[PDB]
């Protein structure tokens, strides 16, 4: 039933799918951007972490980033994102995790994400031109789920696979 595991690759998924990611080490999860006013990496953050810098590698390049994680047992997930080329990075949209699941979906001129707090989770989401053709990266197994099923994916977030 469940569409998947993908190996790790860049692609262009169809718009009102959720993509699923299912990351097994702390840093980049994906990554995506339509070269113009949006992008947008996600990086898993390691349970009990107080705040520091650490240098990821978004888009080819090497970032300092400022990351926490207050929470002493759940994981942070965090959109890291910038609005111009040059821009810096702001961080969004913090989801607490116990199962280590994200999701992703490019839908109605915006990239959703997941958020909140496990078990318990909402969404949120960025506006974004060009939005339909936004290729993403993943860099960790994956899965496909319609927007149609979002309720499944919801339960995969909140209590795992
Ligand atoms: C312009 O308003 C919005 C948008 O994009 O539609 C509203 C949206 O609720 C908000 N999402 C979050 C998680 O804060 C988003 C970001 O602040 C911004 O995209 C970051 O670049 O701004």
């Amino acid at each position: 039933v469940l569409d998947g595991p993908y190996q790790p690759t860049t692609f262009n998924p169809p718009v009102d799918y959720w993509m699923l990611l299912a990351p097994t080490a702390a840093g980049v999860v994906v990554e995506g951007t339509n070269n113009t006013d949006r992008w947008l990496a996600t990086i898993l953050v390691e349970p009990n972490v107080t705040s520091e810098t650490r240098s990821y590698t978004l888009f080819g390049t090497q970032e300092q980033i400022t990351i926490a994680n207050a929470s002493q047992t759940q994981w942070k997930f965090i959109d890291v994102v910038k609005t111009t080329q040059n821009g810096s990075y702001s961080q969004y949209g913090p989801l607490q995790s116990t199962p280590k699941l994200y999701a992703v979906m490019k839908h109605n001129g915006k990239i959703y994400t997941y958020n909140g707090e496990t078990p318990n989770v909402t969404t949120k989401y960025y506006s974004t031109t060009n939005y339909d053709s936004v290729n993403m990266t993943a860099f960790c197994d994956f899965y496909i789920i319609p927007r149609e099923e979002e309720s499944t994916c919801t339960e995969y977030i909140n209590n795992g696979l």
